[PDB]
């Protein structure tokens, strides 16, 4: 048989890994599919008249193999893929597609759907039926029979060109992670830095030299520290030329792909088609708002950049610029990067900060659990309690790279809450940590305690989710929104009686005095103009694949024209990330909704300062938030949500405040 047929017996319905092999999925996906299908099949053909129940809320509740199978092996092919997952996820994606299309595109199905009254629906219910006739109609059910047809092509064109760019930038990043044969090249490095580099080329098959990995976005934080700068050049060349050539013409035929699918569902561009299910408006209110931010920021970037031209008495090229802001940090703040790396330790951070300020806030608790199995084994696997005692989900944290995990740091669900199903949430972080020889201590640069925050804080939008539906579970909600609970959790790294709780040293358990702290504070205001530009840059050259009027011939010369209409193109500022590794829009799902970080960042920044007005860090606090946010996942309108909560629609000043653009 096969441990996807039936569910989980296990606590929280925690997948069962350590029963799952590679070679349940094919046939758990075949049989998922093939029982979904029939499910579909007898609810369009279903005698009985029409009703919520018999048609809505039974495409709810189908589909039972097929979620349990996906969840597992697209969690498995994000954080710990292997050649034959790969092959598998090569051969499974396009039937994923037509599958989906299969029921989409079912015109005796959306007929009953369109038969269906609001009468008597609670409010749930009601949205829920306009959700799916939305879903239905955005995936082609009012087309006519040719262009359904075209539309099944397009879909799965797109699933096997995102799959390949995804495959291939996993490759030619893990090819392209520097190879260092002399320890003196890596001087200004920490002393933990260079023990990782030496772990990581004993774990990846070089023993006795040092391997530096890539991130994912365009900046390496090992530029900050190497003195080296033919090093420095080299780790950036080795960052910016990802996914060249081989992701090149792939990223056009998938941008040309998306422009005519968006004018077959008759939109006129691809962020066109987006925007009908953002938050934002229109496009033209995602343009305006970025139009306002650019010119300031540009303006800030071109400062700082005279600023490390002076501190360094010398013209600077990219692979610069980390190395002298911090000896600029240095300098104004006595912030040596080195000297706070010793008081941001994972399992200090992580108890101290990322749980203690979630207990603080919304009385939750944790229990880690060693003897639960996790997917891969350094996952640490966390029951998670009510503050009256009851049980509340499972959180799953992954904090290291590896060849295996794609880059970057995200969420996802093993199993979502529904009340429908009667199931708790289980969650799961994936960061990409360098990890320390045995018995090293893991310490973070504040980046990373950043990000550490921030997933947690989709976490807990999983965690808290209270919908009747799985459609609306947890983190369903626009992309535009789904960025806010992330990012309004990282306050709490900062908040200060939080991070004088965990910014303590490794070894002594020494709090950092006040005053450094303070400083280290003050110090993350600086290269803001760097920040807010690489972040725009890289939104407005998502934009402009999204928006062409004529299809592009090459890739680079596109991402050229794109950023220098945009008058983003700095040569010491790239995007955050260049096109041929722009994972978050070719192979993730924010194509024209990279702007969505900064979008839900003014709902964070207006938050933060909601805070403050209600007497801070409390449990009535968190309650609020919890039960009027939080809880709520697509199951009501985030923006009539957010007014609940805040008292009126967002002010932007917050925002503009933080990031120095007033
Ligand atoms: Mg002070
Ligand atoms: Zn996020």
């Amino acid at each position: 048989e096969n441990p996807f047929f039936a569910p989980s017996a296990l606590p929280y319905g925690l997948p069962p890994f350590a029963e799952i092999r590679e070679e349940h999925y094919v046939p758990a996906f075949e049989r998922g599919m093939a029982e979904q299908l029939a499910e579909v099949e007898a609810i369009a053909g279903d005698t009985e008249a029409p009703t919520f129940d018999n048609t809505v809320a039974a495409l709810e509740r189908s589909g039972q193999v097929l979620t349990r199978v996906s969840a597992v092996f697209f969690n498995q092919s994000s954080s710990d893929t292997n050649p034959t997952v790969q092959e598998i996820q090569k051969q499974i994606i396009p039937k994923l597609t037509q599958h989906g299309d299969a029921i989409h595109l079912n015109r005796p199905l959306f007929a009953r759907i369109k038969q269906i009254s609001p009468d008597g629906l609670d409010a749930e219910q009601a949205w829920l039926l306009e959700r799916y006739v939305t879903d239905f109609v955005r995936a082609g059910a009012e087309l006519g029979a040719g262009d359904q047809e075209r539309l099944k092509a397009l879909n799965e064109e797109l699933s096997t060109l995102s799959t390949r760019f995804e495959q291939n930038l996993l490759a030619h990043t893990n090819a392209s992670a520097v190879i260092v044969d002399d320890v003196a090249q890596l001087d200004g490095l920490s002393d933990d830095s260079v023990k990782a580099a030496a772990e990581t080329a004993k774990s990846r098959g070089l023993p006795g030299k040092y391997v530096i990995p890539l991130v994912l976005p365009t900046g390496q934080p090992g530029l900050a520290e190497l003195t080296d700068r033919a090093l420095r050049e080299r780790i950036h060349r080795a960052s910016i030329q990802r996914g060249v050539p081989d992701n090149e013409e792939l990223i056009v035929r998938i941008a040309t792909l998306r422009a005519e699918r968006a004018k077959l569902l008759g939109y006129p561009t691809h962020a066109a088609y987006v925007v009908a299910d953002q938050t934002a408006p229109t496009t033209e209110a995602v343009t305006e708002m970025l139009g306002k931010l650019t010119p300031p920021a540009v303006a800030n970037a071109h400062r700082e950049a005279d600023e490390l031209r002076e501190q360094a008495g010398h013209d600077l090229e990219p692979w610069d610029w980390s190395f002298y802001a911090e000896k600029v940090l240095k300098e104004r703040y006595a912030i040596d990067g080195r000297q706070m790396r010793p008081y941001f330790e994972l399992d200090r951070v992580l108890r101290d900060g990322v749980f203690h300020a979630a207990t603080l806030l919304y009385g939750i608790t944790f229990t880690e659990r060693p003897d639960l199995v996790g997917y891969h084994p350094d996952v640490r696997v966390f029951e998670v309690f009510n503050e009256d005692g009851s049980q509340l989900g499972l959180f799953l944290g992954d904090y290291y790279a590896r060849p295996s995990k794609r880059g970057g740091a995200w969420m996802n669900s093993l199993v979502k809450q529904s009340t429908l199903e009667g199931t708790r949430p289980v969650v799961v972080n994936n960061l990409n940590i360098a990890k320390p020889p045995a018995g090293e201590p893991t310490l973070m640069t504040f980046e990373e305690v950043n990000t550490m925050f921030h997933e947690f804080g989709h976490a807990l939008h999983g965690l808290f989710s209270e919908v009747h539906y799985p459609r609306f579970s947890g983190t369903a909600v626009p992309r535009d929104f789904v960025e806010y609970p992330s990012q309004v959790n990282e306050m709490w790294a900062v908040w200060p009686s939080v991070l004088a709780n965990y910014a303590r040293h490794w070894q002594t358990g020494d709090p950092m005095p006040k005053d450094l702290l303070d400083r280290m504070l003050k110090s993350q205001k600086y290269n803001q103009g760097y920040k807010t530009v690489e972040y725009l840059a890289a939104t407005l050259l998502d934009w402009s694949w999204h928006t062409f009027q004529t299809p592009p011939e090459n890739a680079l010369t596109f991402e050229h024209e794109a950023l220098t209409t945009a008058g983003v193109d700095l040569k010491l500022v790239p995007p955050r990330y260049r096109s041929t590794y722009f994972a978050h829009i070719w192979s993730s799902g924010y194509s024209a909704g990279y702007y969505s970080y900064i979008w839900s960042e003014v709902l964070d920044a207006d938050t933060v300062d909601w805070f403050h007005e209600n007497g801070g860090l409390l449990r009535e606090n968190g309650d609020t938030f919890r039960q009027k946010l939080l809880s709520k996942g697509g199951s009501v309108d985030p923006m009539t949500a957010f007014q609940s909560f805040r008292g009126r629609t967002p002010r932007i000043e917050p925002l503009l405040d933080r990031r120095g653009l007033l």
